[PDB]
Parts: structure tokens; sequence; C-alpha cells
């Protein structure tokens, strides 16, 4: 006159929830007996047997992959079965290999199988902090490392590690190249002079310097960017002015001379 009255259902968890099958029967007091594999569940610090006057749970802790698979619950002759699925973090879209130009931004990104998965961020093989140089940020299941002001150091193998998939990708930063050098100018005492450089890359960072020493953006002294093209226009030039002059950006450089005839 036992019955089975509820059954158990499927479960679908993500790895190391904890979780549960129930069945329900008529009657207080029916033994029950769990099986996975072809073999009898015993309470272990995995599985708890919890059966309190008609319901039967058993509650897994902990679950790993090894515990997916097919339950059994049997009362008397009567068996009912369930399955645990058992969700793990994964990568879904991997990481580009990138070349980046020195002093520019490199940026990496994936996405991984759920939310809520931590940040965690190595650079060959070693953890990164979150700092001005390196800008980790979370959108929903997209992760992305930001790089900035890249130099040749930052040339590196970058991971993500999600659970116990990992990703990784390589940054290469490459060399700022002059492609029109400066040349000396020639001019005279209350002249405007502009010195002109052109680079491979747009979007470079760069200085000028006055005898090694950086020049300030001034009304006298204006630095400029058009497309690959860096120029320092200074007005009204006197003997002061007389100087040499090099256009820095990452590790390439360019010097040449003003000359200025007085008077």
């Amino acid at each position: 006159m036992v019955k089975i009255i509820k059954k158990p259902k499927d479960v679908t968890a993500l790895e190391n929830a904890t979780v549960a099958f129930e069945v329900s029967v008529s009657h207080d007091t029916v033994p029950v007996k769990w099986f996975h594999k072809s073999v009898e569940i015993k309470p272990s610090d995995k599985h708890r047997l919890v059966s309190e006057r008609k319901v039967h749970k058993l509650m897994l802790q902990n679950i790993s992959p090894s515990d997916a698979g097919e339950y059994t619950a049997v009362v008397g002759q009567l068996e009912c079965k369930a399955k645990l699925f058992v969700e793990t973090l994964h990568i879904t879209k991997t990481m580009k290999n990138i070349e980046v130009p020195e002093t520019k931004t490199a940026s990496f990104e994936c996405e991984v199988s759920h939310f809520n998965v931590p940040s965690m961020w190595l650079k060959n093989g070693v953890e990164i902090e979150m700092s001005e140089k390196f800008k980790i940020v979370v959108q929903g299941k997209l992760h992305q490392l930001i790089i900035m002001n890249t130099s040749t150091e930052d040339s590196a193998e970058y991971t993500f590690v999600c659970g116990n998939d990992q990703v990784s990708a390589t940054l290469t930063v490459t060399p700022i190249m002059i492609t029109s050098m400066l040349k000396d100018i020639n001019a005279e005492e209350k002249d405007t002079i502009t010195f002109e450089v052109t680079v491979n890359y747009e979007g470079i960072s760069y200085k000028w310097l006055k005898n090694g020493v950086e020049i300030k953006s001034t009304d006298k002294c204006q630095m400029r960017t058009k497309k690959l093209t860096h120029s320092l226009n200074i007005r009204n030039v006197h003997f002061g002015d007389a100087a040499d002059y090099t256009f820095v950006a990452g590790k390439a450089t360019s010097t040449a001379t003003l000359y200025v005839v007085e008077a």
C-alpha cells in the first residue's frame, strides 16, 4: 500500500554547489535507499541522507563534475530516477594576440560561461594587480584587461583564469619609427620657425626637448599633431632660441639644430 507520491527532479547546478534530490511517499517510516553508478550511497562528508516522516532527501555537498549523472531512489520495489548536471566555469570566447605601438593602449577581452566569475589576470604566470597601468573590467560575462602606455616591458603572455579553464594571448609592443627626421633650421632674428617630424603610427605620445630639457607648451612654443606629423612652432626667434631640439616618442628620437642669425 506504500506509494511514491512525489518523484525526484533533475538538478542543474554550478560546480561546488550543494544540491538535493527528494522523494516523498504515502507512509511514515518507510526505509529508502539511494544509488549512483550502480552503488548504494552511504552517509559521507559529501552525502547526507535525511528522512523526515514521508519525505526522503539526498543532499550532495560541494559537488564536483564526477557527481554528475543519474541518481535512483528505491522504495520497496518501486524506483524513481533523476539526473544531476554540473555546470562548470569555462571560456566561451578567446582572446586575440595583438601588436600595439609603444605608448598606445592595448586591450584583451574574453567571454566566460557564467556571471559573477571573479577577475583573474596573469602576466607570464604571475597575478596582475589593478593600477593606473592595468585596468581590469567585468561587464557581465565579458572580461577585459586594458594596458595603458605600453612599452617593451609589456610584451608578454597574458592569461585569464576561469575556474579550471584558462585562456592566453600575447602582446607584442612595436617600436615607433621616424619616417621623416628633423632638419636643421637656419633662421634670422624675429622669424617664426617650424620643426617637423613624421612617424609611422597615429596616436603616439611624444615630447620635445631644448638642449635636453622638456619644452613647455606656450604661445611662443606651440606643439601640434597633423596626421602622422608632429610640429614645434617657435615664434619671434632670438639668440636664446638657438639650441638643439629633440623630438622623443617611445624609444625613437630625432635631433636638429636651430641657428638664429642676429642683427
